[PDB]
């Protein structure tokens, strides 16, 4: 009934606790201390980090629970706009984007952007397979040039042409300025801050300025197999409307946002736990080996890079790289039977200790095993969420899924990788989390293209 | 490409009279030696090929090529088993919902509730051998079948067969062994010269099982938390629908076969190969006795035996209770490069040859080693395969498990044992393998329950 709070700073109450540079790090710790449920109090906010599978179920019963913008969304919803990640459900923009855009995200739309998805692990390949001897992989921003590209291809048929560079492209230079803005903004009205604002306007306009000329240039009238060509022909079945101008630039940022730094975070873990783990890479090498027999990947091929897929969900259990998500409470409700909640009440579900609930996993869930993963129907409901809950969990999901096993079944196919500095892990913390500093070398196993 | 191997003929009846053997399975295995990895067998009316090797079985694991088929022995076991989980094929509609209502009563959070019903058998088997006067044995696959058969019975719908009160099996039982024993013998009949006694008997032996369970669903009808419990009021989330009466039956007579007779199989096995390897017999004693601290176990120290896991799952290498099942290619197909498959066409995975892959575990692959199960992480894909594969695996692998590491663990807590009479192993082949004549002597250590 009483639940359980750390530590406070006066009148800052528990914010203070976030002005630090791994706060996923530390409210693992916290839920580590405190257990399944704590309350954290800020200026103005108040909200619940929720830990254990058994509550978690719970907040998600969308009839329930919605979700609720967190203070990261709030800020990203800045530049973000109504897109999809950051509008609240009722939002009219929500269903109707959502209602045009899933076709383009199943299962049977992997099939159209496949090929793009190839053209640019291929460059991935090719970049590695050219490195002199002992010349190492800094494998975090080698897997941000892999996604970021892969997302421009697919989404707007825009060539980022990271492989070509040092300095990211410009676009993303404020993209990823602008998100380090957000993630500032949590852990701080002063004056000092006055030159980030001034900075973060101009940072919008760079973003904006290059989607909605790319808008204006596509509609030229040419057609595509891109996310751009349905959100301009799309039209929602429900008010049988299509997305205005504004809103496909917010989905247009959204999809670059959402699209590159979860999924090469999650390429990034799984690779350091592959050379971690050498038993576990060899299986998945040996996979991948026998599965992928031509020189470039077809569709089917990555379908049946089954344990490559096992390696990439225990990736993800161990280190889901958005690692929480909020909701409120539709209306009064308890949670567990042990705690009444008000309308309105709001809960973060942290992934990362979700995922280490000893009840649903065992003991052993600090290990990586990607054996947990052989069949996917015996996890129990909610115990496993890295992509979220409900009608509002990723709709990038099979996206993600399909270009990270097609690149990690590549470089498996292609070299043999060496841990030459017994790296340390440092999980670097934007909104999202990253292996910083991780670097390795690859021995090529001389497979042509 | 390669032509494939075919062991002798009988010119019309093909290879058929080399299954009218008492010990087929080790029939088969012996032509495996010969042969090598892969053989047809022909019958009439039959054609399918035995593998033996990893290399081709993991490929015949392959879920998007080839789907379980029903082996002879299982058609004829739908004769009473119907469409419950283990006789259906994968498109029939029951056998989905079926599986999706009954895998959480399955799961290892599950097998919290069963643990205090599975010790209650356990104590009376415990009880059973201190009662035993000095110089009287123990015939061991006798008093695992009372145990499973009564475990499976408690625990799956709050039955009582009291096995351990019996000196002649339960009437249910008595059909349903001699069930079995018709479908085994229409196997290796070379026919129809006056059966008809066989048939007749076969129908009565129906008979006495529906009716003893039909009456056990409507006198619950008239809550317990057991499977019977989950299957009236379970329903499956995909179609929405609850299992009908008809099913329920199918699925409890499923449990009772495939419950207690694998799984006294393995108790059998364990016990035999920890008296034939004494050092590991002590082992695995001294880690029952640092655990197993309290008069009764509870769920946690089972999950602690990880030795005596790891007995289990050498005895489950060496002997797989369940020794075969069968595959269909759902496609043309090519195995292994070399054995071009049509659409249709049947595989057989030989378990315990499988399990006898020089390749994947040396050249010793006859000793009874547990040690070769500390890491799953190092044992190849597809490499151990006593629970079958994928969807169609074994939806009782958490219970039978841990029903044998309680059971095991209680038995090497109490007792010495001695293989008093030097036993030479004879395993019996029902549709299931057991070691016939297996005896022994425990003496009580004194410890009270
Ligand atoms: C190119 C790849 C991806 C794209 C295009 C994408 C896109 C999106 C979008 C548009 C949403 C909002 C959906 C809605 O509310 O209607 C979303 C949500 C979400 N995504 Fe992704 N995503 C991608 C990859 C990933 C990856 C790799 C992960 C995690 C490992 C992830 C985790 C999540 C989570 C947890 C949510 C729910 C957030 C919340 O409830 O507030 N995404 N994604
Ligand atoms: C109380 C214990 C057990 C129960 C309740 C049980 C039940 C079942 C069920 C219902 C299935 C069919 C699953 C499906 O197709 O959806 C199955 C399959 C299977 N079981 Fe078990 N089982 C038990 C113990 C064992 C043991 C000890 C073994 C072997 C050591 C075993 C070996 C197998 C195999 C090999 C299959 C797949 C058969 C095939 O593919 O045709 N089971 N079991
Ligand atoms: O916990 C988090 C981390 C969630 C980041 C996820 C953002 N993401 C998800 C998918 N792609 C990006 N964020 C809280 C922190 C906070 C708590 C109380 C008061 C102020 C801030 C919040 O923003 O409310
Ligand atoms: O190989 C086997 C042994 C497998 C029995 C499995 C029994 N079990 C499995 C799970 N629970 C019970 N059975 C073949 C024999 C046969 C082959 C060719 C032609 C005729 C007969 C079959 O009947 O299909
Ligand atoms: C007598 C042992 C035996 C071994 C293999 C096949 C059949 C019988
Ligand atoms: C949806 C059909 C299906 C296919 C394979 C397994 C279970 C169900
Ligand atoms: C050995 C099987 C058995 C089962 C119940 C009672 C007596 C014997
Ligand atoms: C340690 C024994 C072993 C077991 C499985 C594969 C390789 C080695």
């Amino acid at each position: 009934k009483e639940m359980p709070q750390p530590k406070t700073f006066g009148e800052l109450k528990n914010l203070p606790l976030l002005n630090t540079d791994k706060p996923v790090q530390a409210l693992m710790k916290i839920a580590d201390e405190l257990g399944e449920i704590f309350k954290f109090e800020a200026p103005g906010r108040v909200t619940r980090y929720l830990s254990s599978q058994r509550l978690i179920k719970e907040a998600c019963d969308e009839s329930r629970f919605d979700k609720n913008l967190s203070q990261a969304l709030k800020f990203v919803r800045d530049f973000a706009g109504d897109g999809l990640l950051t509008s609240w459900t009722h939002e009219k923009n929500w269903k109707k984007a959502h209602n045009i855009l899933l076709p383009s995200f199943s299962q049977q739309a992997m099939k159209g952007y496949h090929a793009m998805m190839v053209d640019i692990a291929v460059q991935l390949v090719q970049k590695w397979e050219r490195l002199n001897a002992d010349e190492h992989i800094e494998v975090p921003e080698d897997m941000t040039r892999l996604t970021l590209d892969t997302i421009g291809l697919c989404g707007f048929n825009y060539r980022f042409n990271s492989f070509y560079r040092d300095q990211p492209h410009p676009f993303i230079t404020s993209m990823v300025r602008a998100l380090d803005e957000a993630m500032n903004k949590l852990q701080r009205d002063d004056p000092a801050y006055d030159e980030n604002k001034r900075q973060f306007q101009e940072d919008i306009k760079v973003m904006n300025d290059l989607v909605d000329k790319i808008i204006a240039d596509r509609k030229s009238g040419e057609q595509s197999d891109d996310l751009l060509t349905h959100m301009l022909n799309g039209k929602d079945p429900e008010t049988g409307e299509p997305l205005d101008d504004e809103n496909i630039r917010y989905q247009i940022i959204t999809f670059l946002i959402a699209g590159h730094e979860t999924t090469s975070g999650l390429l990034s873990f799984a690779l350091y736990f592959l050379v971690k783990n050498p038993h576990v890479l060899q299986k998945a090498a040996e996979e991948a080996a026998r599965v992928l027999v031509d020189p470039v990947p077809s569709y089917k091929q990555v379908k049946q890079l089954k344990y490559v897929g096992m390696v990439l969900n225990e990736a993800l259990r161990l280190w889901p790289t958005a690692p929480a998500f909020s909701l409120y409470a539709k209306e009064d409700t308890v949670l567990g039977g042990e705690y009444p909640l008000e309308k309105g009440d709001e809960l973060m579900v942290l992934i990362p200790q979700l995922h280490r609930d000893k009840t649903i996993w065992g003991d052993d869930v600090e290990e990586f095993r990607p054996e947990r993963f052989e069949n996917p129907s015996a996890i129990p409901q909610h115990a496993f969420k890295p992509f979220g809950n409900g009608q509002r969990a990723c709709i990038g999901q099979q996206f993600a899924l399909h270009e990270a096993t097609l690149v990690l079944g590549m470089m498996l196919k292609h070299f043999d990788f060496e841990d030459h500095t017994n790296y340390e892990l440092d999980i670097k913390e934007t909104l999202t989390l990253k292996p910083e500093g991780f670097v390795v070398k690859a021995k090529s196993k001389k497979i042509p293209l």
